[PDB]
């Protein structure tokens, strides 16, 4: 596709809707939108392999890691291909997000199409952490909000 | 994939789980769950166009329908792709879903992963009304309840 959205919800407060534009076949994709109802501060953003809400956000599974190398930034050639790093909620609890990112893709084989968009309670250590687990998840910890990513018009 | 998942909420009470399975890339789609709350008798049941829930099911948009052809049954030779005609809810509002299909599927063209499965307020006429709302939407009305679909295996 060449648009994409995610509606955000969870069992708390945290909502919001993220879209998703690539105007060209596995070229850049533009993540953008707004997410509501955060602590203030740096709070983890990835795409998880399942767009399973079965059981919430948890049957999301693991970060979408199709090329099978390690948690890390957007920013890292070692990353999952779900790895958006941190948004930034504001004093009011508002994450205006807007990211670029060409390593997630709207087609082909890593395309995020109904897969799971998940805002975390705390913030992504991008796998600089001092322990094992940084490496797999950044201990970003709970899974505040998330949303199906479906084909926009 | 070979397994897709959506879980439908409304703004009523109708809720339900419903399951895709495809085993070959061009066999059958296998169709499984069910939905409650809903009224007893005939309700629609279609893959929408948008998998998206910015507003509600509203805006999953029209059926899904890559080539424009005209609403109906899911074993007329005419249809959307995304007509599954009715689930049938029982005294206690129960609908148990086995369904079959060869039009809609899990990759391609007929994908439906990231699009819209919607349960409907009245019964889907089978495109067979002498008017041209049932050659569009069988008549099935207002949207109870609808959810992204997306991968799940
Ligand atoms: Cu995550
Ligand atoms: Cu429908
Ligand atoms: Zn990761
Ligand atoms: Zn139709």
């Amino acid at each position: 596709a060449t648009k994409a959205v995610a509606v955000l919800k969870g069992d708390g407060p945290v909502q919001g809707i993220i879209n998703f534009e690539q105007k060209e076949s596995n070229g850049p994709v533009k993540v953008w939108g707004s997410i509501k109802g955060l602590t203030e501060g740096l709070r983890g953003f990835h795409v998880h392999e399942f767009g399973d809400n079965t059981a919430g956000c948890t049957s999301a599974g693991p970060h979408f890691n199709p090329l099978s190398r390690k948690h890390g930034g957007p920013k890292d050639e070692e990353r999952h291909v779900g790895d958006l790093g941190n948004v930034t909620a504001d004093k009011d609890g508002v994450a205006d997000v807007s990211i670029e990112d060409s390593v997630i893709s709207l087609s082909g084989d890593h395309s995020i199409i109904g897969r799971t968009l998940v805002v975390h309670e705390k913030a992504d250590d991008l796998g600089k952490g001092g322990n094992e687990e940084s490496t797999k998840t950044g201990n970003a910890g709970s899974r505040l909000a998330c949303g199906v990513i479906g084909i926009a018009q």
